[PDB]
């Protein structure tokens, strides 16, 4: 038997009689007595430990209060229904302490075994939680572990757990691109709506791919989160000196080359001084056409009165490529 | 032993054995016996409380009954299904009192640590109630802790509750905008709908922005609330005396400059003696443009027989601005 | 001890052992024994009530039996689920009387503090329920009390219960309008749909209006209940003598005034003779400008070879006002 | 005690220690023993009963088991929760019997008191459910007690229950129409969706109408059950002989008045012989105009250079009436 | 008392002391012991039976676990949840046995009354599963028994289970059509929405027809299964003989006669040698009309200047009806 | 009596009194006591098991916990509600051990009986989980056992489980299909929207087809997983030189021939070099017309006086088929 103290900001359902300490589910103590000191929440509760712990027992350790959250968002008091409210804790490297201080929710527990632990950033948190689900070819092979924002007040970085059989999948040019949500995909000549699974819809999830050919990734490695698995394309950014971006759209006017679609513009900027310029990602497989003097020139959605089409006169301003030879360039100015 | 009547409304599930005093979820006293007087729902109760809470009894101490409420709007009967109906208190700073009358529902309880308790104005309260969910980079870094009607009758005063750790957030040039509810986001060429995320959409929620360059706000400082994303836009006010407004609209008339959009046209009045006057924001970047001698002239969606698109014809009335130069202006004419 | 046979139609879930009388919820009587008489339905429930209700025990006292209400519509099993089934009663003004008819239902209690109690005229009850909320400025101040049918079998008259701290609200001037159920608001180029909260979805809601300058209502006062937000507009009527109603629409044919929407043409009908006469809400800032020789035409939404609008031609038949000067009059003859 | 067998089809929860008969809830007997006979699932169930209701124990008494119905159609079992599974009885006027034969399901229990009984003849059940609920200005005063086919095989009878209290609502010239299920209102220059309440999409409903001056409806009184408000509209047959139903819609051609709709196409058949006829509902305020040399020629959605309107091209064919004078007629030829 | 060792490929909550062996919901056996022989899933349970049923006991006789089945599709463990794990026994006509196999799943028990067992031939199963419902005049008057791939690879034998006083409805003429699913029904000039019920979206449902003058049918009749109530019209098949299958559709072009529909094409067929030839069902009231010397031509939606019509444009192409005299024959040639 | 430990990584629920170790659901073991090594997770757990399965006892033999799985995924706590937690084993051909190691999930359990089993080969999972259902004519005839990424990076193998009696269906020419998720199908004239049944919605499923002339598959045979009903057609692959995929869709552009739908284009590339080519899927009747001097050219949607048709123009490029004569050729060369 021993004696600790810990100060709780509320403690509800618990009874000195039977109110075990879990550690990791298995009772390593239990409450003695609660008093309150002095009427400001002081909820001092008396709790005796077995002795193996005491002697683990050292400064850095947690405790919290479990509670059947049934709440907005939880479904976590499933062992807290059946055996009733409890206490856990998670020993730490500190040197001593009698009098501890609970922490308001339970806290995020690092697993012992070799998993990979990779950071990554984003704007914003977008709809994932803790919890959240990772997929590669749509196979759940991790979780997001936590979320928190850097000093800099502009991001967010997200550090995600990859499962210990899947370490070799996560690369170093590997893309993670959000999936979270539903949208509607209407086109023309009918309308098909897909997004994603179900899973993703609640509470959200994060798929990626793996190059053929690189370095295996480890350790921390930050990594850029996509909003889109549009926006995840590989390719070469060109730059484009645009005229006016008159009926140009930030991500849907497409590079046309002998009908197909090659290119896909990606950024639309208004400069200082009157310069709308923009960017471009192209395929990989056509930038081998991209040399000098290779032009780069805008058709109109015109109305032939050989050939009257209705899907294009929709579609609106149309970028051209057609072939140059000599040296690659990456840059191009439309006039 | 004490004895404490407190008058109740209406009283459920209470028996005399075992109907516990629970202040902050510790049993501080007991229920002794119940009666009414006069039959006219005088629910005398009475009481025995601890000897430690009976020192620190005062009069402005308020008891509440809580009861499972699994009503339209409830889930917080979790420790009532349980332990079963119980009561509770709030001790404050008064003076006696053995007579006291009991809350018909639970009162707010402000808690002990630093947190940062700032009030919104709102011109109505939304679908906003308390115990919804504040969001800074779709984050929740705080909630709504009350809400009440300023003696003008016209607003709706909403404090909030920010996080400890989260103080350093909330600037004074922060702009909080309201995420609740739900609406579909029709385009041409198709129509895509996303608004917000599943959590806001059954209680409600409040984004916010901080900006980068400002003091750290604090001690009931008021906000405005604006109504969505798009009317917490930064920028410039710009009056514009508009000739006629014919197919002018409130928030969704453009300000074109090399066929990109600049600002938005957000207020459209009907001022005595026949003069339509409007407002406009615009973009912090091109207020350098806007200077002396600088137009603004409207621009009609023309069948043009060269170019014909079906997308400026479905848009209508476009406001187009061409460069000036001199003293700035912040005010225009169109004619 | 005492004798009180009380006649039942159904008897669910009763017990001669315990099955208490909950007056309030606090345990007043016990049922002492069921038996039924000559097999026609005839329940007799013996009922011992302890002596000090027994002196307050008069003839206008109903009971009614509570059962766990899981059906199509209930929630209001809670205690019934906990505890069982039990019994209820309201003690009355009556002489004296010991057989008693059981009340099939659980009837509307009345509470002693001071709430503001009005009623409604509505052509029909709509989506409105009993324990259906009244909001202002989207908060909840109140509740649907009861409804009943007035003896004229036209309407439907509907008394609500103001909350104690806000009978300060409701003026003489106040306008009821009905939030209740969704729709979809499609207008031209894009559609978005927010029709109402989700709380009004399942039960129905009303929310009112609060003018500045009036006096305070009470006392059992009528106010008509708008159908919509739209409908509850305030302005003033102007009759109009329409050549015949060709494209005008009910409730969606406005009246432009320098291209702004200031009248909206509210009801349209057929007179005998062949005289189609209909009448207009418009704003009250506009009536200054409504006078002797005032003249309102209809403009056709005609194709125009220098502005080509398509917007216009979606709408159809247009209301214009030109202003006058003069005597005010409140009716005007559409040539 | 007495000596009851019932022959079940099948038995389950039925224990010989605690299994009650329960008369209306109320227990009058006790399952004995249960054996089978023969293993042809003849479940001899010895029932000792009170010997009250021995002295009224008849032939035509039924006796049905109750489970917890949680099945694709069933919340009824809320009893059967708590105490378990028991056996219920209806008395009846037969003259005696001792060997039962349980009924499969629970049959249907008429009440006591003045309640009004009336039939309903329907082409088909529609999604009517017994246990629906029957409206008044949307307020239930009634349900639907029972569905039955006619001996000849085209109809479906239908028998409601209304209150004891509204008896005096339901008139001889009284309609009922259909209210179930719900669809999309599609119109021209927007749509709105709204069909009907949320109680009537899971299990149906019926509203109703009374008109001012009748009779009294009583005593099993007929009605035809019409499957739409639109199609409950009173009104005058006036029956067509129309050249070639061309453009014609059964429901949806309207007849024009000064530009204002009063008639409604209601039917339209192709008689033997190559005659198509039709047949119309119109206003009752219209009829005094319907007389002789009173012509209806149809128009044209024809394109007008001077008056362009998008919206009556998208309706189509509409009649046309002008009025004549002399003997009231009640049918037309249109040329 | 007797033995009876049963095989169980997985025996899950049963426990030697409480775990009946209950025939139709009667307990009639006590599991004794369980034993695994040779770790190879040979779970040896043994049974003792009562001794009356030890004489009816014979070699064709399955026994079955039970479980509350809450898994993807199941409700069936209400007796599960309350009394707990059991198991069931169907005797058969077998000679002895005293060591069984347990079966995997709970087998269909044929009921003893007399009930109309038919069995009906569809493509594919649909959406249609066991204890799905079968309605006529949406009244459920059956259920779905069971279903069976027939050894021809090519289609799928339901067999239903009509209730035993509708037995007169099932005629030898009736037609069987598919209800299960819903879809959303399009057409010009606005949408609306309504495909079935709310008990057929989740399991599956079959309606039917009793057409007037037609033997009843009986004992294990076939019938087909239409997949639609417009593929179950009635009609005489027309062949014809198409010239090309432009703009003609598989069931939606249909075939006018004096403006108003009449038939339906219904099937179209690319035959070897390019002959592209179909067939229609019609009216039976216009087979008269159908003779020798009559024609079929088809019409196209022609831009008539004087009648601009955009119903006819949407439509397509149309065939035409014109009557002609001599003897009736069944089939045409389209020109 | 044995001793068994087995170290666990969390144990959440373990009572020494009453943990059993259940294999195939029946008590085969008991919890000892459980103790911690050195406060590094090392859950020591003594388990005494029975004596005949110490000697079946063997090194390959693995445990896992088993918890009321009510999270994200889950329902297979239903065992574990009732009886509470416990523990299960599967024996396997190891030689001998003593410490184990438990599993972190319950995994899959191989049956004894003969079913077939083979693997699937698909570009990514899709909507598929373990557990999701095998369709044959929309009957479930078995399900995913597992799945697993190959160790090329690019696929996932995906192998099932067919039922004992269906084992003839699988054929050598089987094709296997994926229904998951849902769609919207609007097409012109009108959109419906069916995709699935609703089972497959949640957790997914595979259909299949069984030709008539195949060898029965068997052992863990291939296959191809198509991702699309209209994906898993027939056909005969025919390479096209195409001029420029100008307004050609990947697998929307038909193949005509007589007005009707023949073939539908599959597959669309960019050869380097500049080169157009796709490849064709045909019905393979028409395959005998496919010969030489077989010709392939576009035609456009154009805009014919005479035969004004609206569903042409939308529809776009359409590939036309004249037949030919001579040696069949798999190749044509569109100019």
């Amino acid at each position: 038997g021993n004696t600790v103290t810990i100060d709780f900001m509320s403690a509800d359902g618990i009874v000195p009689g039977r109110t075990p300490v879990r550690y990791q589910g298995v009772e390593v103590g239990t409450v003695q007595d609660i008093s309150l000191s002095d009427d400001l929440r002081k909820i001092e509760v008396k709790v005796s430990i077995k002795s193996d712990m005491k002697d683990a027992l050292r400064e850095e350790t947690q405790f919290w209060l479990v509670t059947p959250k049934a709440s907005l968002a939880g479904v976590s008091g499933l062992d807290a229904l059946v055996g009733g409210n409890y206490i856990g804790m998670m020993p730490g490297k500190g040197k001593e302490q009698d009098h501890f201080v609970a922490l308001d929710t339970q806290p995020k527990y690092r697993l012992d075994n070799g998993d990979l632990m990779i950071h990554l950033q984003a704007p914003d948190l977008g709809s994932l939680n803790s919890g959240s689900l990772v997929y590669f070819r749509k196979i759940p092979v991790g979780k997001v572990y936590d979320y928190a924002i850097n000093p800099n007040k502009q991001g967010v970085v997200i550090d995600v757990l990859i499962e210990r059989r899947f370490t070799d999948l996560v690369k170093k040019g590997s893309r993670f691109w959000n999936v979270s949500g539903v949208d509607a995909n209407v086109s023309i000549s009918g309308a098909k709506v897909k997004l994603e699974s179900l899973a993703a819809l609640v509470n959200g999830a994060i798929a990626f791919d793996s190059p053929e050919e690189s370095k295996p990734a480890e350790a921390e490695d930050t990594f850029g989160l996509y909003e889109d698995l549009a926006h995840s394309q590989r390719g070469v950014i060109i730059k484009l000196e645009l005229p006016s971006g008159a009926g140009l759209t930030a991500d849907s006017t497409p590079l046309m080359y002998q009908g197909l679609e090659v290119g896909q513009l990606t950024k639309l900027d208004l400069n200082p001084g009157g310069k709308v310029t923009g960017e471009m990602t192209v395929d990989p497989s056509v930038v081998t056409l991209l040399r000098e003097n290779t032009r780069i020139e805008l058709r109109n959605p015109k109305l032939s009165l050989s050939d009257a089409n209705l899907s294009a006169l929709l579609t609106g301003k149309t970028f051209e490529l057609v072939p140059g030879d000599g040296e690659p360039r990456k840059e191009f100015v439309v006039v």
